[PDB]
């Protein structure tokens, strides 16, 4: 019956169920929802409520987060019909950790703030399993005493919280982080492909590369899978590829040039031509292995 | 006057001072030789022998490691005059660790073993640092009994070896790590700036980025400099772009596409055209930069 | 005005004013009480509420948070004027985190449930730096509801929770940690004295151990202090002495029988006979120094 | 036919077989030899060359090791017929790395530089494990010529050697080391079975040790096993029981009273009555355990 807090929680995709899971586990009455129904199945066995709708939770809850897969889908949950914008109002607090463009989260703080809401973006970096262990990193932007306010929660979901100050800077961040990422996984898919060919072991290479200095835990995480050619999505490579493009029009804004970045980018699109989108992001390895 | 190991050294470069000292400071007796002779002082002071020429240590020691800045340094060493080549003969080995490719070293291979000696390639991973303190990785390829007889040298030298099979292999082996790095540079350059463009700190995104899934000592270590436009050189960009090139040449042969690398090879040409060429690798952020 | 979540504190000793400041930092509100007033400034600084006794800040809060100094203490808290069971019913929760036997736990837990109230014990793991980090080790015993509940406050105390079931089992398992920790103290001091004595380095002592199959945490910490001769108090030897204690009543109570903390014990009390009881529990070493 | 080092090698016993292997498998040419033949076959199939007596293998190599069970044994192997004092002559050089007092190590000093040799005491901390890892950590003293020239050897060994100075430093730094040690086993076992005997999990109190501020390698590689009754020898009970004698006669000489280690050195005369002289020193807990 009695609990420290409750949070309502939108979008149960990969990242979201991890969440919302962590936040149940974790000893906060969570009230979800998703388009998806079936998703909810594991949620309501540990105790969550849920509601029919974005606006039911938003109704409910007084704080709300809120996780879904790409900006098309963090704008219609907040603006379409049964939306959180309908039941936003003074006091309620929604905070979108979705991974989006500064566009994105700028015009759904205005829509917020404007019905008398608070609004933080805090998209994280961190993967399914980070999700899972409440080791992801939090780039928060927005209100500031909301995001304080939810330093609880954020202290659950993840091991670190940035503040990054105005809306807009975190998205910034956090397409940074994903940018870097995508042009990592490149490189180091190149390098797998260039030993394999030249007549080497990958999987020494791999060996190598975890004893040096560029050792992290992506290559050592992702490398093996990726010598198999085994690429169950943590992060889909459509939604990694996505961000590359994110990425660089922030860099077309700021008029930096990118050359990795864009070379990347287009790896990755040619990966997604060869029917690849739905698969890990490290799958774009086999964009750099076609041959015949 | 007395010692347990006893090895002759050819180079004295970043590299070679440091890996030279840590085997004087670990109770071998080294003999060195280098073209620029101040560059002998500190080790003298350290008990180290002297000679005029490579010919002159080979002559002298029944094993020689030598530690040269490029792939010409390393074939002039060997077949010039006073060079190497001139006093191998059976019982001579020589371990070249220098960073080359494959066609380098195989051509010293042949000399060397044509005139009855043998020879190892033992090109390593890692920079100035972990060669002062032991750490780098030995990838080695060529005799095997040769490799074998050397571990106690490479036990100082490194943290671990590889025995990567017939000359050649090492060569390959270490220019497909030197690849992934300069990539790596220069995806890691691309965000820093982006973030300083976009209105963001660079200083925090680093904080980001070391603490997730891409944390590598490499970003941890250059970062803080780069941010600071400070660009000691422990990895002479010149280096790191001429190994660019070798690593695409190999992938050229192999008809392995690296548009990720190839963009990387050009940012460092960008680089050596702004007069970086003598600063650390990581002043390829300065391609990235500058503007007007 | 708002927040997630929202605590009662009592005690801000070393403990529990590195506690509640953590929570306070954490976004919960805190209201908190002392004994010594002024201890309260810090947090009154940082937005904390305050009230004039325990009766108080029960009535306000549902769920309360202790943490004394010592079982008097915790026993004085709940059952003299003003204090805790006084404003004790439904739906509140108390949480004491002392460090107590099994009797004094037992014996608050027989009034809090009696007055119908929930409680649990968290004594807990980790001293004044871990509990500044948040890094202590929760060790929960008591009503499993109430500890579930409490998860998030934990989550920002510490870095794991143990429920351990019924009220009693934390006390006792606390008692056990601190035993091995006071003995552990004692055979570290025994050695560094020994060396001393002996013509050796202390300092040398300390790298050796820090390197080997019994390198941990408080030698680390503990160890350079120790060998300058100072004791800033972190966990005041009086109270580790006392803990001794408890922990051999337990023996005593399932008869085992426990010569090394037998004798841990004696040369601690040795050390109050000293002056050295306000002093950090490291100070036992000038009992085994002591000489004339 | 050639190596960069050879080296003489006597005592194949837990940790002699141990790091003797390890010289092999890292490129040295050793001889050895052992009073027990059959431990002999290992070190042969990977290359060993074996000799009669340690008087041989004395006359053969210019530097040899020692790594014997128990200081009887260390004094036999040099002072008994066809051992090694019989063929120590100018330029030969003694490493004894065995754990004995400074009575025995100074004693053989006399002896081996009265006849014209050089000695060092070498003994190590870190047990079976580290000792085929390369782990160890060498406590040297004595001749500081030969420490120096030792270095080589010492760096496959071990991860790290401290020159202690005169003879007699290395033998007391190492019976101190072991002393805290053998506290430390006994503190620790105490606790596991209190918390057994108490109603509580062993196997949690292990878990909560191993997050905190006393978490080591040996609490955590011992814990488990102790905690299943299970004993396999990596130390003997009856050598650790030793050195705390030992280490307490050091503590004898330099009026140092240490009555947690004296308490320590009774349980394992205790452990050894119950016949467990033969386990590993972590059987000692049978100690605390036994009851009826
Ligand atoms: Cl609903
Ligand atoms: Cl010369
Ligand atoms: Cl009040
Ligand atoms: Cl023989």
């Amino acid at each position: 019956g009695s609990h420290m807090m409750e949070v309502g929680f939108l979008g149960l995709g990969i990242m979201g169920k991890a969440m919302s899971m962590n936040l149940l586990k974790n000893g906060f009455k969570v009230t979800v929802w998703n388009r998806t129904l079936s998703k909810c199945d594991e949620l309501v066995e540990h105790g969550a409520s849920v509601c029919e709708s974005p606006a039911e939770v938003i109704k409910k809850c007084k704080y709300t987060i809120a996780m879904l897969s790409d900006p098309c889908a963090a704008l219609s949950v907040v603006f379409d019909k049964g939306g959180v914008l309908e039941q936003i109002c003074e006091g309620k607090g929604y905070i979108d950790m979705s991974t989006v463009d500064a566009e994105t989260s700028l015009k759904i703080n205005e829509a917020i703030t404007g019905k008398g809401g608070r609004f933080v973006e805090g998209p994280v970096s961190g993967s399914k399993k980070p999700a899972e262990d409440g080791q992801l990193i939090i780039l928060a932007a927005g209100d500031k005493a909301l995001f304080e306010e939810s330093i609880p929660a954020f202290d659950v979901l993840g091991k670190r919280s940035f503040y990054l100050g105005q809306v807009g800077n975190g998205a910034k961040m956090k397409l940074i982080v994903n940018m870097i990422m995508g042009s990592m996984m490149n490189a180091f898919s190149e390098g797998l492909v260039l030993a394999d060919k030249s007549g080497l072991s990958s999987d020494t290479l791999l060996d190598i590369l975890d004893l040096g200095a560029m050792t992290n835990p992506m290559f050592k995480g992702k490398g093996p899978s990726m010598n198999k050619s085994s690429y169950p999505p943590a992060f889909p490579l459509k939604h990694q590829q996505k961000d590359m493009r994110l990425a660089l029009a922030l860099g077309d804004e700021n008029a930096v040039s990118m050359p990795v970045a864009a070379a990347a980018n287009e790896a990755f699109k040619k990966a997604r031509s060869l029917g690849l989108g739905d698969l890990d992001f490290s799958a774009v390895i086999e964009a750099v292995k076609f041959s015949r």
